């Protein structure tokens, strides 16, 4: 199934692109990110739910390129390429709905689970 394996490869490169700025939070915020804390969705757990993701992108990518140890050059260019896949990933409908938890989470914690969202939506694409 050829539209299929297009979203295969779209969340695959999803999965390497999140991962890599997982690590990079790891290795290059100041540690006072650290103490960041924010809200982020529950339950996603179908590829319409990835706007969910692109949506708090809008933002956090903005707190990510000034929350760097000063490097900017790749994490934009990096960003750059979580957003081109985002957008490979998109459906036609006009609107969405996040629902949020209450418990907020740090950078660190927020890829970790987004990472994990995008591991179990790749099961769906049937």
């Amino acid at each position: 199934s050829s539209s299929t394996k297009e979203a295969q490869q779209q969340l695959e490169q999803l999965l390497l692109d999140l991962q890599l700025l997982l690590n990079g939070v790891k290795n290059y915020e100041s540690p006072r990110m650290l103490t960041f804390k924010f809200y982020m969705p529950k339950k996603a757990t179908e590829l319409t739910h990835l706007q969910c993701l692109a949506e708090e992108l809008k933002l956090l990518e903005e707190v990510l390129y000034l929350a760097q140890s000063k490097h900017l050059t790749d994490i934009k260019e990096l960003m750059s390429n979580i957003n081109v896949t985002l957008l490979k990933l998109k459906g036609s409908e006009t609107s969405f709905k996040c629902e949020y938890d209450d418990e907020t989470v740090t950078i660190t914690e927020f890829l970790n689970k987004w990472i994990t969202f995008c591991q179990s939506i790749f099961s769906t694409l049937t």
